[PDB]
């Protein structure tokens, strides 16, 4: 279990019971969406599992199939995204990313930027169980050029894993190196940015974005900013962003999703749904130190109703 995660186990657990009563609240005239959500958004992703599984053998129907007759709209997303494994609703969203003849490239490129090696690798595997085709394939028939290339790579979660020995000298190369790939001079050396980018672990490449400010006028961020454009532009600044603070990387995500009128919920949903038991603790105090408010107030003023309340409860209060 993550200690950083807002919803942990329930400690009385019983599956039993909880099949029961969200079976009843099903049936209820009009259905008692109310005790649905209290139940599965106070239960870890394991324990929901285990919902579903005492669920069906008692009625003989999916749950996830009862409840998207029983629900609709957001609450219905919110919902059906918690009863997914970890790997399988990422699995999914990204399936939809890539859905018809345009892509949805900051889902895509949001979650294939914010996944470890760990969960890339589930995702991958039960990636390829759904859908029969696999990701990398995918991604290649809906991206191109430069990209594409940077996608596939991080699609991999092959990132190098150099347990925790600092190699300085590294660090300092590849500092170097990024800057005479694009700042240093005309044009950019797109593919070592690539290389460089993907292939080192996390730490090393916070400290290497560090070294780099050392060698050039402006940080990674605006060296981006002036190095390249279009979606591979986008693509390099989420997963800087990525590196650098991952927590504050959704907090901005979830900010820029409420900030105007109405809000974009389908990236609200996402983060909520699969933040929730990894680090939704730090998500919320880098967004209270950036924004003053915490995400709880600004989830509970930017939606509403049974939705709002499934919402609040996955932000899990604030402190």
């Amino acid at each position: 279990p993550s200690a950083y995660g807002s919803v942990k186990a329930y400690t009385n657990f019983d599956a039993e019971r909880d099949a029961l009563n969200i079976e009843t609240a099903i049936k209820t005239k009009g259905v008692d969406e109310v005790t649905i959500v209290n139940i599965l958004t106070n239960r870890s992703n394991e324990q929901r599992q285990d919902i579903a599984f005492a669920y069906q053998r008692r009625t003989k129907k999916e749950l996830a199939s009862a409840l998207k007759s029983a629900l609709s709209g957001h609450l219905e997303t919110v919902i059906l995204g918690l009863l997914k494994t970890p790997a399988q609703y990422d699995a999914s969203e990204l399936k939809a990313s890539m859905k018809g003849l345009g892509t949805d490239e900051d889902s895509l490129i949001e979650i294939i930027c914010s996944r470890t090696n760990q969960e890339l690798q589930e995702i991958n595997r039960v990636y390829k169980e759904m859908y029969k085709t696999d990701l990398e394939k995918d991604i290649i028939s809906d991206t191109s050029g430069d990209f594409r290339k940077l996608m596939v790579a991080l699609a991999k979660g092959r990132r190098a894993e150099d347990g925790s020995v600092i190699d300085y000298e590294l660090i300092d190369q590849d500092a170097r190196d990024l800057y005479d790939a694009g700042v240093k001079r005309k044009g950019t050396d797109v593919p070592k940015w690539i290389s460089i980018m993907t292939e080192r672990s996390v730490p090393h490449l916070q400290k290497v974005f560090d070294r780099y400010k050392s060698y050039s006028p402006y940080d990674m961020l605006e060296s981006i900013r002036k190095e390249v454009k279009g979606d591979l532009e986008n693509a390099f600044l989420n997963l800087v962003q990525c590196i650098q603070n991952k927590p504050l990387y959704f907090a901005d995500r979830l900010y820029d999703s409420m900030k105007g009128k109405g809000t974009r919920d389908k990236v609200l949903i996402r983060i909520m749904v699969s933040r929730s038991e990894v680090d939704m603790l730090k998500i919320r105090s880098e967004f209270k130190r950036k924004y003053g408010k915490s995400l709880y107030y600004y989830i509970q003023q930017d939606t509403k109703g049974d939705y709002q309340k499934a919402l609040l409860y996955l932000c899990g209060g604030d402190d």
